[PDB]
């Protein structure tokens, strides 16, 4: 019960190597394989390892100059570092073959930036059409300073410079066992130290280890520097699949916050002070993270100059919509096609296609980078190479800051005005002539709080003996939210006999007032749970749907330990590499309440039109002529949502066992 | 379902005399009685009719001036409108007897302006020894202006002008009913339009009828103006009554606000924005309430006088406390005693007490009265007697604006930060030698909203014809907040055999965090549920109370139309008679959720020491030496209790039905 895929021999080798990389990242053993083929790789003899010439060469110009130094921070928002990433990542892409992108990879492993090298090797073997295929740790286990509060943190390099317990009973009462001759670490939330606000009764998502991982596999499956020509046909909706991204991210953050009593995201201004602050509880090698107090004033003397930038970058949107038709890089804008759509995702991104080229240059600012350096509340660089890191820095932290939902629910604003330019659906456009869905029925939706373990090792140091043999076993465990399996079953009468699409949706029912939410009000709160198709005959009939067959939701990676178990059975997990970039499926429902706390699910069926083969840079694309998140991909017309293929469901949401996360890490109790 | 007491003849014809002037208060029928004794009344040539003629001529003096003059709007926050009702009352007060009160109340009843009228006669009534035991309306049914929001007010004037329903459908539709031969209409709490923000999860609590009277009745049983020697051992203990009761209120109202999500009162500071707007649905038909927009600025030009006041009236405060001992007002005082305690209250809501004085005089500043003309919004006053009003103007409206819990929250920490100076509850104080109790038990505790009707027709107006048979018959349905009855059972293991006292506190279990709170930063966050005294037998046995006998709730006041019936019988209700100054039983518990919402229930059982044979201004005045809100009126260490004689037990409350109130109003 967990999804299995068979896989031959010759791939275990190559799996292995990739994986190998992995190992230790934060320090250099001179008897790993990757270190002997590092040393034999001549880089100046090497021009025939690359399908292009100019990468090579553009790398070997900056190659002897020199990198980013090993151990420092590294954050692809300062430019120098972004040229940098952006050239080994060319260098691994334009590789002839496997052979060759291993050498080079062994060789950045060794010899560059930490950060720089992890970052570039794994979008490359996302990009790279002979590695699509591959297995990639969850970055907590390749990143965990980025996942792991200080707190644990310090007590796992504390437990390693004892070399192991003092006594297992003073051990016990501070979180730390063992089990199997490995070290596991309880690990809480944060509290109102961090969250000084009521933002902290939502840590256990914001902090979620799913949820951040989430975020980086997204960027890393295209991220803004690199054009979409890759892609295809996909190319034309790149935009499309932005604004989706975010709608849904914070559709579902904002039935979070209804389940903890928390009302709208806040909005904000850069002329006032930012409400709500929150303290990173990371740091690098020389610097705390920055802190953002509560009732920041975001408006400073050091912010001065790029306050003006974001000012007139959104004004500027306002001014082509206030003109319908304009001239914008390159062509005319007109705000009735879906052109159009594609544009004002790439605006708001600042992607390398906004300006149709390959790579974004070192001179085009961005919206996105001056908004988090704003918003991040750092002081300012000390060096090109030397920034002070806050949680905006890094997708693999972002979500951990309220200020983070924050900007993009901004963003997501601006383009809704733009969509109030897009004609909405009639009635025909929408009504599945010769089908009505008659009732849909739902097992009891429950969530819970159950412990999840990943491997730290990668923050912890290690003696020249003990990196002879890949040393690893330094487990932080951790309440995280999850749901019970549950069954969707859907009934209909249909005349016809035709295969057709089912979509289920959930939203909010009600506000944090007391009131129906209605449509006109509520589309942009909906996300999706599910797409299928289906055969339908004429007469009554039902489908079934199970949670765990959800396409928009994943298992839990694997750690590395498991992947190496399963590859010496010819095994490989699914769900790692047939869809990372999905979110955890643990995550899939608001953590609910004892009584049942009330949401909507709708249901909507229509006919399926046979749309070619692709191969996209995301499980979102769906293989239908439908606009991402179609029908509530724009406002709403409420009298044409009365369509007999569509049903809306009030359900409850429960939970069970506990209600708070700590109650599941307190030494001499156990919970439920 | 109301519990009775028998009344006599004498009873009966007074009774009807008093209640006889809070009809159609707002007009004059000069075919009623009140109107020819009071035109037969020579005012001039009855000072015999009176006690103190210091007092009678005092009153002539202002009379031949002149008073407030009829229908404009009465607060007792403006100084030449105090000094005029307290004129008034010091008449009422000091008649000779009851025909001497009566023929001043009719005579008052025609010639003054009405509010000022109801104010002073309320009190009097309240005041007065030979009215002690008589019973008054509901503060709803005598000022429904102040109970109604205007959408239903509007309703009933448009009914009155047509003269009844054109059509019974178009009527129904917008919740107006007829129900023999009476209307009535449906009120829902107001929408995000009168509370822009989060405080209007809690409109049915804060608007709420009830809540509203309760704290009328705790101003007019002792008025700040007012001296409190009429009960004298309790005048001592002034100050202690006036902390206890915002603390219970404010404890009471956080609990509210933890079933709705809400977290802490927020602080605010003079010199910053106020986060919490607030817009009235309330005018008095020459100006609309004063809005609070969200975010309001408090020094602005026209405050910087009053803030100047408030600021060092508060910092006065702080120097009090870093010095520990001082003179202040005449006396010597050491805050470690309870003298202490006593004038800690009193300065804060600068009463007559804190002069050592019978009235407030023209020129004493009250904290109280500038905060509330500041955080009330309004512009100000255009004259002596022509103010724009705001919610915090009145006693009756006071509790429906978010600032009036901020306002008293803070006026209530000072005082916390005063109690820091009292000495902490040791074991021997509080351990009660060979008693123990071994389990506490409760039913299932369960709130739910239910229909609630009173008689607005005190702000429509009749025409002669109508005024000669005083009418009635405009009615007002509202959701409200309620719980079922429920048990509490004890037990309790003794080794001999006295009287105990045993008490019952409501706390919350844990902060909107979600973590358990400690009794070092709980301790104000309790509110009495009840207070008895028990016979304790050697051993074992069971003390079984029920929530409808909670000494500190009343039930429902009964409309003067039900009143008039009871009269009729012989009867009147008790609780409006013996204790319309308790909170009602409805409001015992903050709404629950389906789900059941975690608090805790404390049980307290002490030694019973007989003491005070006294006379009462409030029911929370217990024959009782202990402190109010004893053991939780200070400070405590949280190791002294786990005495046998405590029991901390969770419990959970529950809600049933709908959980929101407008949909109990929702036509077909
Ligand atoms: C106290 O507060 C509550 C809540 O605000 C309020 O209840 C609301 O009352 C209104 C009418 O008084 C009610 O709407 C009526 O709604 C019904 C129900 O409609 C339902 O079905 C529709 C499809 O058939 C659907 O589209 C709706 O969303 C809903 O589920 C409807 O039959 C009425 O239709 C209209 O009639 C009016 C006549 O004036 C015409 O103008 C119009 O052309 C329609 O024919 C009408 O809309 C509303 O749903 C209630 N709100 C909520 C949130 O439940 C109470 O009235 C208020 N009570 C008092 C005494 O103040």
């Amino acid at each position: 019960e967990f999804k299995t895929t068979p896989v031959d021999a010759a791939f275990v080798e190559k799996q292995k190597k990739i994986l190998s990389l992995f190992y230790n990242v934060n320090e250099i053993s001179y008897e790993a394989e990757y270190y002997k083929v590092a040393q034999d790789f001549n880089i100046e003899a090497s021009k025939d390892c690359y399908t292009n010439m100019k990468a090579y060469e553009n790398f070997m110009m900056m190659y002897k100059v020199g990198f980013l130094p090993k151990n420092l921070e590294f954050s692809i928002f300062y430019e120098k570092m972004r040229e940098e990433a952006i050239a080994l990542f060319k260098l691994f892409y334009y590789a002839k073959d496997f052979e060759c992108f291993y050498k080079t990879a062994c060789y950045a492993r060794v010899y560059m930036n930490q950060g720089m090298f992890l970052y570039a090797y794994y979008i490359a073997i996302i990009q790279r059409s002979d590695t699509a295929s591959f297995v990639l740790p969850a970055p907590y286990e390749a990143y965990p300073q980025y996942f792991v509060n200080m707190e644990v943190k310090n007590k796992m390099d504390y437990v390693k410079m004892m070399d192991g317990c003092l006594d297992e009973k003073i051990c016990y009462n501070y979180g730390i066992i063992k089990e199997n001759e490995q070290f596991v670490m309880y690990a809480n939330y944060s509290n109102s130290l961090t969250y000084p606000n009521n933002e902290d009764r939502i840590a256990y998502l914001t902090e979620d280890v799913g949820l951040n991982a989430y975020y980086y596999y997204f960027h890393s499956h295209l991220p803004f520097w690199w054009n979409s020509g890759k892609y295809g046909a996909f190319k034309e909706r790149r935009g499309e699949i932005y604004f989706f991204f975010y709608q849904q991210l914070l559709a579902r953050y904002y039935m979070e916050r209804l389940t903890n009593g928390l009302g709208k995201i806040p909005e904000f201004s850069w002329y006032s002070p930012l409400r709500t602050g929150y303290l990173p509880p990371f740091n690098s090698f020389y610097y705390p993270f920055a802190q953002r107090s509560n009732d920041y004033e975001l408006h400073t003397e050091k912010n001065y100059e790029e306050i003006r930038f974001l000012d007139i970058y959104e004004k500027t949107f306002f001014q082509y919509l206030q003109q319908g038709h304009f001239k914008a890089f390159d062509k005319k804008i007109d705000l009735h096609s879906s052109k159009a759509v594609n544009f004002v995702g790439n605006y708001w991104q600042t992607n390398a296609d906004l300006f149709e080229e390959d790579f974004l240059q070192f001179y085009q600012r961005s919206y996105e980078v001056n908004a988090r350096r704003v918003l991040g509340a750092a002081p300012k660089p000390f060096n090109q190479y030397t920034f002070i890191p806050s949680a905006l820095d890094f997708y693999q932290t972002s979500a951990r800051d309220p200020a983070f939902y924050q900007l993009y629910k901004r963003i997501v604003q601006y383009i809704i005005e733009f969509k109030q330019y897009q004609v909405p659906y009639t009635q025909e456009a929408l009504h599945f002539v010769g089908l009505k869905i008659s009732d849909v029925k739902v097992d009891k939706m429950v969530t819970f709080f159950d412990h999840f373990d990943f491997d730290a090792f990668n923050t912890v140091y290690f003696s020249k003996e003990e990196l002879k043999s890949s040393p690893h076993g330094y487990k932080v465990r951790q309440p995280r939210l999850n749901h019970k399996p549950f069954t969707v079953t859907i009934d209909i009468k249909s005349d016809v006999a035709t295969n057709a699409v089912v979509k289920m949706f959930l939203g909010p029912k009600y506000d944090e007032n007391g009131f129906p939410f209605s449509l006109e009000d509520n589309w942009m709160n909906f996300y999706e749970l599910d797409w299928f198709v289906q055969k339908v005959n004429p007469g009554q009939s039902q489908i079934t749907r199970s949670s765990t067959d959800f396409a928009f939701f994943k298992e839990d990676s694997l750690p590395m330990a498991e992947i190496y178990k399963l590859l010496d059975q010819g095994k490989i997990p699914t769900d790692m590499f047939n869809s990372s970039d999905t979110m955890p499926s643990r995550l899939m429902l608001p953590k609910g309440t004892y009584d049942g706390f009330p949401f909507q699910l709708f249901v909507f069926v229509y006919p399926y039109e046979p749309t070619p083969k692709e191969s996209e840079p995301f499980k979102a694309v769906v293989p239908d002529n439908k606009p991402f998140g179609y029908p509530f991909d724009r406002p709403v017309l409420p009298q044409y949502f009365k369509q007999p293929n569509m049903f809306f469901k009030k359900v409850l949401v429960y939970h069970e066992g506990e209600l708070f996360p700590y109650l599941f890490n307190i030494p001499h109790y156990t919970p439920d």
